[PDB]
This record gives structure tokens, C-alpha cells and sequence, in this order.
């Protein structure tokens, strides 16, 4: 097959897996995510395509890809990462059987793991986070009743990782600081998605408050946001204030001052600290928690300026859809939020019902405006979209 049919196989099944609820669509852990991914993506030889990095909720630490440069990794992943090379490993061994073209063989699995290294070093990254990683798959797998689900995928003999041992020791030390944004999206991750194993536990936090100081901030930003998610709004304002003090344009810090403002009818409060922020303009984490305040606070028009400029530059972004469809509910402007709707059905490979709510909108508009005809085009697109996905 050639690589436009490749990327047409892919766009299918993305549009399956948004429609599936493992799906993780926060703002902040998609950011740090795909940043991670393009940083590695960056480094790589052979890249003939686009990448894609998605999260899912699931106790099982795997990850895998599928065509187009799709590459999907568990949430379990953040549990197994004790720092953010360990975390890159995995995706750049992805990304290699990606750029390679590629459960697997022995001889897939060590030369995705010797390409691999070469751009987790190239980033800047550790490359002994690698044999380090694997080894504590190894560790874990030795000792349960069952191996982790990734082993079954990507096989784990003894030489593989005596392998990946020699390709790190062979390259010159490389000692590396996790960013903060990793143990915030650990945090994050574990905190708000916590499900079976994923838990951010007592321990946890305990090992990080004794770490260094990215740990340290990290932990207490966990201690906020459980706070927050058990209903204790003024215990996390203030276990968050030292934290947006010392770092008050961080976007994590940021991002959660709005929920606990939002939980307790403190919309003015919210707008005005995102409103003062400095890359508020660039920051689609920024701008879509303050579309969410203004709706909260009751200026739905507002939260529309915001919104339509967003989901024009972030049409695969289903957040933007799903609050521009809330806004214009709120101005009762009913064939803009049908719109707003269909476009979150289609973005979900839900096309039959995209199309239904587009022909709805089109049918209480005026007849022959600019509108009806962005409606009726939008419609044909779809309808040709669901053509070329007929074979599968
Ligand atoms: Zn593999």
C-alpha cells in the first residue's frame, strides 16, 4: 500500500479511537505528551510521516502503533517511569518501529531498541534510562503470577536487555534532570485518571516531597488536586498558593487554580488570574480553561470569541468543539451549536450522525446565505469522507 492509503487506514481507526472512552482528552497531558513525542520525532532518521501521540486510560502498562504514525501508550506507562528518559524510552522504541516500518520478532524488538536509543540520546535524553526500564520489566515479570501485558507484545528475552545494557554503556555517561512537567503529568495522570494500579499513593507523594525540588513541587501539586477531587476546595486553594506564588505563569498551576475558583462560583476570580496571563494568546491549555470560566461565569459570548478562533486553528482538538457547542447553547445560536456537535461526531468516526446534525443546522438557516452554504459543503466533504471508508 502507499503512504496516502497509509494515512487514510489511519485517519479511520484515530476517528475509532476517539470514539472510545479509555480515550485521555485532558488539555495538560496531551500537551506534555505530544511535546515529548515531537522532541523525539525531531531527532529521528527515516520520518516519513507525521506523529501522533495518544493516551489512554489503562492499568496495563503497552503501547503500540498503527498506521500514519499513530502511537498510543497506556497511562500505565507514567506509573512504571521513574523519570522522563525512562518515559522517552518507550516512545522512541514506538517511534522506531514506526521509521523501520515494522507481536514482534526477536530482531524487530533489538532494532528498535538500538535506533531507538541513538534518538532518546540524540534528545537529550539518558540513554541507560533504557536497559534501566526494561530491567524493571524484567524485575516485575520475575516474581508475579503473569507478565506485564507490554512483554507480550514486545517479547523481553534475557539478551535483549543484555543488549540494550551494552548499547548504553558503549555511549558516554549522560546524567539528565526530568523536566517538571514530567512529575506534574505523573501527577496529573495518576491523580485525576487513577484507575485498578494507577493510584497516586501516600508513598508516592512521600518519596517525592524528600526528592528534589521539581519532586518536591510536584507532590504538593498531587496534595492540591486529590484536595480539589475530594470536595475540599479551601485545603487545595491553599496548598496551591505557594506553588502559583513562586511560579504564577505556570500552566499546570494555572489550569488548577481555575477548577478550584470554578468549584466554588468564583468565575471573575478565574478569568482575571488567566486574563493577566503572560502567554495567554499562544497556550491552547490557557485559552480553553478560559472559554470554561467564562461559560461557568455566564458570558457564553465571550467564551464563543475564544472558542472559534479555537477550534479553527485545533480542528482535531474535541475539547474546542464540545464547549463552542455548550456556548453557542448558551446564546441559543442552535444551528451553530448543531455544528458544533456534528463536528465532534465526525472527529469520533461517527459520520452518519455528523451529517444528520449538519443537514439540521443547514435547514434552519437562511436559504442561500454564506452560512447555509458552509453547512452544505461541510455536509458534502463528510459524505465523501464516508465513501473512502465504505471498504472498511
Ligand atoms: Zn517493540
Amino acid at each position: 500500500l502507499s503512504i496516502g492509503q497509509e494515512m487514510q487506514m489511519g485517519d479511520y481507526y484515530v476517528r475509532q479511537l476517539r470514539g472510545s472512552a479509555p480515550l485521555i482528552n485532558d488539555p495538560l497531558l496531551t500537551q506534555y505528551i505530544n511535546s515529548l513525542g515531537m522532541r523525539l520525532v525531531s531527532h529521528a532518521n527515516s520520518v516519513k510521516t507525521p506523529f501522533h501521540f495518544f493516551l489512554i486510560n489503562n492499568d496495563e502498562i503497552n503501547a503500540f502503533a498503527f498506521f500514519g504514525g499513530n502511537v498510543v501508550l497506556h497511562s500505565a506507562l507514567f506509573r512504571y517511569s521513574d523519570n522522563e528518559s525512562q518515559l522517552a524510552s518507550v516512545m522512541a522504541h514506538e517511534i522506531s518501529h514506526v521509521t523501520q516500518r515494522h507481536s514482534f520478532t526477536q530482531q524487530n524488538e533489538q532494532e528498535a531498541d538500538r535506533i531507538g536509543i541513538q534518538v532518546l540520546q540524540r534528545s537529550g535524553f539518558d540513554p541507560q534510562a533504557m536497559p534501566t526500564f526494561l530491567e524493571k520489566l524484567l524485575d516485575q515479570a520475575r516474581y508475579s503470577s503473569r507478565p506485564p501485558e507490554i512483554l507480550l507484545t514486545h517479547p523481553l528475552p534475557e539478551s535483549r536487555l543484555a543488549d540494550a545494557r551494552n548499547r548504553a554503556n558503549q555511549m558516554r555517561p549522560m546524567v539528565v534532570q526530568s523536566s517538571e512537567d514530567f512529575y506534574l503529568a505523573k501527577a496529573r495522570t495518576l491523580g485525576m485518571y487513577n484507575s485498578g494500579r494507577n493510584q497516586l499513593t501516600s508513598d508516592l507523594l512521600d518519596e517525592w516531597a524528600k526528592g528534589n525540588v521539581r519532586q518536591q513541587r510536584a507532590a504538593q501539586y498531587g496534595r492540591a488536586l486529590q484536595a480539589m477531587e475530594a470536595n475540599k476546595y479551601d485545603e487545595a486553594r491553599k496548598t496551591l498558593q505557594p506553588l502559583l506564588a513562586a511560579e504564577p505563569g505556570n500552566a499546570w498551576y494555572l489550569d488548577l487554580a481555575t477548577d478550584i475558583d470554578l468549584g466554588q462560583n468564583k468565575a471573575n476570580e478565574a478569568i482575571n488570574r488567566l486574563k493577566n496571563a503572560r502567554d495567554l494568546r499562544t497556550n491552547p491549555v490557557l485559552q480553553l480553561n478560559l472559554a470554561n470560566a467564562y461559560l461557568q461565569g455566564g458570558q457564553p459570548q465571550e467564551a464563543a470569541n475564544i472558542l472559534n478562533r479555537y477550534t479553527f486553528n485545533n480542528k482535531d482538538d474535541s475539547n474546542g468543539w464540545d464547549l463552542l457547542a455548550q456556548a453557542e447553547a448558551a446564546l441559543n445560536n442552535r444551528d451553530q451549536e448543531l455544528a458544533a456537535r456534528a463536528e465532534g461526531y465526525a472527529l469520533a468516526g461517527r459520520l452518519d450522525q455528523a451529517i444528520s446534525l449538519l443537514s439540521s443546522a443547514s435547514s434552519q438557516v437562511k436559504l442561500g446565505s454564506l452560512q447555509q452554504a458552509r453547512y452544505d459543503a461541510r455536509i458534502d466533504q463528510l459524505r465523501q469522507l464516508q465513501e473512502r471508508f465504505k471498504p472498511y
